[PDB]
């Protein structure tokens, strides 16, 4: 059989894209989106109906142009989520405005607002994951949201400190970025080529997976952002993996069964005391890669958000 | 006359070193030290008396080896400060353990402890500046310390967000790191050479100086960490400048008067509302250079601290 079919025996496959064409092709359980993917999806011709629909709905909700752009942008993200949920049995991840990454209160409010839009469309919370950046503020926001029945996807996770804080907050799922970790080492270290087993991103996710299962944490571990199928195969066994369509295609066109790589067969160990903010900050900042990548990822998503509001603005 | 003598007309000269030999040579008003400089100074033969003295004093204060290393390390820093105060009419800056940079409570406690040691030696607070890293936690610590009569030197300042928060907290002085800003651009940008007037570090300090005088803030602006005399000359007029002995020597051996570069001749403007933590975090992290350099500076100072404790340990 093909690699994709073989991977499904050990890992839940998730599609990382806002394009429904991929859902039909690979039949993933869940789908993940992001500001960047929403922006690209907005270019898709058949998605024009979703945009006009969002704009029309916005104008019917208020007469203030400022508020219309926000309602339009949020409604578009939800409309795309709605089309995807018609093709996948699992969940859709929709990301909150990245400009709110360091504001717990604003992030909680935005998350509830997005949930409100999905609920108004008749979709229950069990089909959704609110995606937020794994800053200390985002983690604190998610801890609160989970208690209120809103499941979260903690993304842009790079340091072990972030992984630990997320597990301790009891979030539903985390999204460590394998590929971007590789990018940092390629650009800041002497070594420019890595064997799958030595790929820094792979090593990072493997360690997080071990720490999570070893302590009985229920948080789902979903590796994301890949650079090659090598990283994916080396993580076979991870709870879930969200993969871009291009890599999904490569796996499906590859023959040969693969073997499970990630597993924890021991007994559960006792959990330590919770990490405090001060300890979190010290440990996260001890990681040069994580320091750079977390801040950068937030900057980029914020820009994608602004570009999307721009596009929507010229339609009001 | 020489450049050094000429600079003194516009700017207060401060020596950046723990070596008293420099104090006698350049007669600076103040002197600044740091973990790294304390470590190097510990190598100076004539400083052996200061080390043994610190160790002896520590053993007389407690019988616990753990506490002795801490008392010894702190007492050494203070002993060096004491030798320097005999040669300078101004203040000495002594830095708190960098491992406490993200802990407000612990930083306040450490600062008071160092102040206690200076007071026990008969030195009043007006001759001292407690040096802390300009993280949000360090700024909050300094705001509190200033209210209690303890003046602070907010160092490792890189972003405008840090500069603004420091002024709003009413700290006595800030130490923006000119040279390290240049290092970042040389290593992460295409351009590897800069004219003094276009040096990123120089531009950064000039903008901070303008913002401070423009709004009537009393916080002293002291540029630090230089790479060449060009950066120094381009900042003539800055309240103070702390310079390494090697650059102090270059200025003294250079002939030719210099002209004032930094000045604010307008009227004071109204101050805006205070920046909040969320806004601070967003703005600081918008600066790739500041993100990298702040975290890095803290990591290095922490290591210097550990090395110093090592050295002291092998003497107990």
């Amino acid at each position: 059989t093909d690699k994709l079919t073989s991977l499904r025996q050990y890992t839940t496959v998730v599609a990382d894209t806002g394009d429904i064409a991929a859902m039909k092709l690979y039949q993933p359980q869940d789908a993940t989106t992001a500001p960047s993917l929403i922006l690209n999806a907005a270019q898709i011709p058949e998605y024009r109906k979703l945009i006009d629909d969002a704009v029309a709905w916005a104008k019917q909700q208020s007469n203030d142009r400022a508020q219309q752009i926000v309602d339009a942008t949020d409604k578009l993200a939800v409309n795309i989520g709605l089309e995807i949920l018609k093709l996948v049995p699992g969940r859709i991840s929709t990301e909150v405005d990245a400009r709110l990454s360091y504001d717990t209160e604003a992030s909680i409010a935005k998350a509830k607002r997005l949930i409100k839009l999905y609920n108004d469309a008749g979709i229950s919370n069990d089909r959704i994951l609110i995606k937020l950046a794994s800053t200390w503020q985002g983690i604190r926001a998610a801890e609160q949201l989970e208690k209120e029945g809103i499941n979260c996807n903690l993304t842009l996770l790079f340091s072990f400190a972030q992984a630990r804080a997320c597990a301790e907050a009891g979030v539903f799922l985390i999204s460590p970025f394998v590929g971007r970790i590789l990018d940092w080492y390629k650009a800041n270290t002497d070594k420019k080529e890595y064997a799958p087993a030595e790929d820094p991103g792979v090593v990072s996710v493997s360690e997080i997976y071990q720490y999570y299962k070893e302590h009985g944490y229920e948080t789902v571990v979903m590796g994301a952002s890949f650079r090659n199928i090598g990283e994916i195969l080396e993580l076979a066994g991870c709870d879930r993996l969200t993969i871009a369509p291009a890599l999904l295609k490569e796996l499906a066109e590859s023959e040969g069964a693969i073997e499970r790589k990630l597993s924890y067969t021991g007994e559960v160990k006792a959990r330590p005391a919770r990490i405090t903010e001060s300890e979190f900050l010290w440990q996260h900042n001890q990681d040069p890669m994580a320091v750079d990548k977390l801040a950068e990822g937030i900057r980029k998503f914020a820009i994608d958000q602004e570009k999307l509001e721009k596009m929507i603005g010229d339609l009001l």
